[PDB]
């Protein structure tokens, strides 16, 4: 059954990919080649052009992403050649450096060797390549609660965090044939961080908030033409609400809204005062101001929705069906101020795409 | 087929209703009675207890409503006895007065005779019993754009609006056997309105905004045990975001965010300033303040979500499945600050319920 699934996905992908690349004439011969390869080897190998366009198609098909207007300019780094943990480490360090680009963030994906018999060659444990640790011991909570289980796993392996609220987790990944993952500290010179200040409220710096510049999701599987690239970290730039309305605001994350209310000088006592809403707006204004001031790329949710409208228009013009997940596309503040809130979206899954996979810790 | 549909819905409703009322022993005989009645007459008549509990069940099953905690205290007014347009008019005037209750709003539904052969006895044209007119003539826009088509229909019938931004539409409805609906001006003494002021910003009154106290949806069909009450207006009290984040803010409604920004003293020039979000928060604070100051019932979205959490807990305790429409339950500002945003809901349709029906204008 597996080989049939592979061949079927292969036929569909190659036809679509080559059509988009104006290479429809080459489909017949390429498919012939692929079927023999599947017959002999049990799998097939993407050309560099196929791999690049496939990763771009996968972003374009990501129903939950508002940032898809720019799918065709994804920078694809082919690291199917890696075989050692030092090569994986150095590739991940390089992704950080080239994606960061001194603050002018470049959307980038680095693609490692794919699974073979469903057998992973490289298994990355990090959820993002840059993320803060989290701790919870006898009532005491430190750092990012979303990272508690991964943090505990790292400390089982001999890492020790300083227990600030912003400890950088090490890179952690496992190679085929190794029983345990290895870990490596991130060099601080690779990691840009932004202190959060407010354009008008001087006291906002008293909160001592900061966040990292680049979100690099490293635990999803890229699927292209039936080939499963379980290790393929990718990044864009942040939409400010991810940081201001979720990472810093959620009660199960940094939970800062009461502290924000106090520094902006409003009471946090009555629901009818809408103090949480006001605090959210000022925190989100501070996040955008601070990234801009430091020259680190970021987009606000209004501009992002406007870009997404153009993505919808471009899909229609190209004669492609648009898919989307309304529940993720609407921003978590002022959603009805965006056009997204007022229309609906087909949430069908189209491949190539990025998928969740089981965590090897937990 | 129709009689079979009726009988099937009847069996299901009576069983469930009588179970809830501790009257399970009476189900057998009541069903026997109903089947004979259906046989002889083509339909059946609800007892007052059935009609009341059915309307309450219908609210409880309304997937789009965050306010359902209070379903069991709905005030049900049985007006199946009406036969003339004066009786309908006076019943609608009475609903307004008793629901308004001098500002201490009482959730209320008035139920008129049901359809017979799918033949309506009373057809209400208003979307809400109290709503503002809207006009659009050679580039000039006045009032509530959502009411333009109904306003034009009323003016075809000899009504004329003053063309302020807040003209009250007349009641308009049609009786079985009449070709045209009749209309009646609302007595102003029946209609409470609230001027919008801000608790701290004196200039906010310069916008000269106001809204009516009581939302009374009058164009949905109540379906109970297979009987179709197409005329059954109902009301609760407002959640403040309905007024502040939608009616007064939507670009296709009163579109006031730029004016709000100016009176609160912020620029409306850069998306990254989040001026729309800030204006939304201040407008919504003003709406809640103004209703409270005037002693007109209203709920903020935080308190409403908290009540809805209790509704979920109560459903579980009673052993009833919970249904809901996540896309409507989340509030249009700060949705991720409510528990609703972080869970999912089964959007299955359960009857009794309230349904949309075709408009007789348009
Ligand atoms: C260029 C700037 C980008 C912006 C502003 C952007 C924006 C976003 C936002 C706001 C989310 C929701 C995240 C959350 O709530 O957890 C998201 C999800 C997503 N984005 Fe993008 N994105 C960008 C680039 C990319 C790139 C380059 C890719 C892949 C090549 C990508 C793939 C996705 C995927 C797969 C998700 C869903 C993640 C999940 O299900 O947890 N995005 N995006
Ligand atoms: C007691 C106070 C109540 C509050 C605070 C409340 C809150 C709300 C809100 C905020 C909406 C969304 C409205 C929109 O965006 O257009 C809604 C929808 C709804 N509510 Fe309630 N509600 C209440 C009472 C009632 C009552 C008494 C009923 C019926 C007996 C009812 C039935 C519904 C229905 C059917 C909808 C959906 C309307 C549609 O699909 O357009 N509600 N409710
Ligand atoms: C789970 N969603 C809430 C927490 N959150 C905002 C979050 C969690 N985990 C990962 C991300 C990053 C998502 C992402 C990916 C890319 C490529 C870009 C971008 N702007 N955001 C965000
Ligand atoms: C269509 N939704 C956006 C416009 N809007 C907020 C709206 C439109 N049409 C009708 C209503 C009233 C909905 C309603 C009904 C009841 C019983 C209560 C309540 N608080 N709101 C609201
Ligand atoms: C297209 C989308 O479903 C539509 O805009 C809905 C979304 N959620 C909503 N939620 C509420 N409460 N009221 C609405 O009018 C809407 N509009
Ligand atoms: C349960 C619900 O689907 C869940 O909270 C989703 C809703 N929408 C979201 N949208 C985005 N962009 N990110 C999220 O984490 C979530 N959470
Ligand atoms: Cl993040
Ligand atoms: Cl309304």
């Amino acid at each position: 059954e597996e080989k049939e699934i592979l061949w079927n996905e292969a036929k569909a992908f190659i036809a679509a990919c080559y059509q988009e690349l104006g290479k429809a004439a080459e489909v017949k011969d390429r498919l012939a080649d692929i079927k023999s390869e599947i017959d002999l080897t049990g799998s097939y190998v993407h050309t560099k052009e196929e791999l690049e366009h496939g990763a771009k198609m996968a972003w374009r098909n990501s129903n939950r992403c508002i940032g898809r207007l720019f799918w065709n300019s994804l920078n694809v780094i082919d690291r199917r050649d890696v075989r050692t943990k030092e090569e994986v480490r150095d590739a991940l360090f390089h992704h950080i450096e080239t994606a960061t680009n001194n603050g002018k963030i470049r959307p980038t994906i680095t693609i490692f060797p794919p699974e073979e018999k469903g057998e992973k060659q490289v298994e990355i444990w990090n959820h993002q390549l840059i993320r803060y640790a989290g701790y919870e011991s006898d009532g005491e909570r430190i750092g990012d609660p979303a990272s508690c289980s991964l943090t505990a796993a790292c400390e089982e392996l001999g890492w020790r965090g300083e227990r600030t609220d912003f400890d950088l987790l090490p890179l952690i990944f496992r190679m085929k044939g190794d029983e345990q993952p290895v870990w490596y500290e991130l060099p601080r010179s690779l990691v840009i961080e932004v202190p959060i200040t407010h354009p008008d409220i001087e006291a906002f710096s008293d909160l001592e908030l900061k966040w990292y510049g680049v979100p690099i999701i490293s635990d999803m599987k890229l699927e292209v033409g039936g080939i499963h690239y379980n290790a393929a970290p990718f990044n864009g730039w942040y939409m400010g609400t991810e940081i201001g309305a979720r990472n810093l605001a959620d009660e199960k994350r940094y939970d800062k809204l009461k502290k924000v209310a106090s520094v902006i000088g409003i009471a946090a006592d009555y629901n009818t005062d809408l103090w949480k809403d006001q605090a959210l707006v000022e925190l989100n204004k501070a996040v955008l101001h601070s990234y801009k001031k430091q020259g680190v790329s970021i987009v606000d949710h209004h501009t992002a929705a406007s870009q997404f409208k153009r993505f919808e228009e471009q899909a229609e013009e190209a004669g492609r069906k648009l898919t989307g997940d309304w529940t993720w596309l609407i921003p978590p503040i002022s959603p009805a101020a965006t056009h997204i809130f007022h229309r609906s979206y087909d949430n069908s899954i189209v491949k190539p795409n990025y998928f969740y996979q089981d965590k090897p810790y937990e």
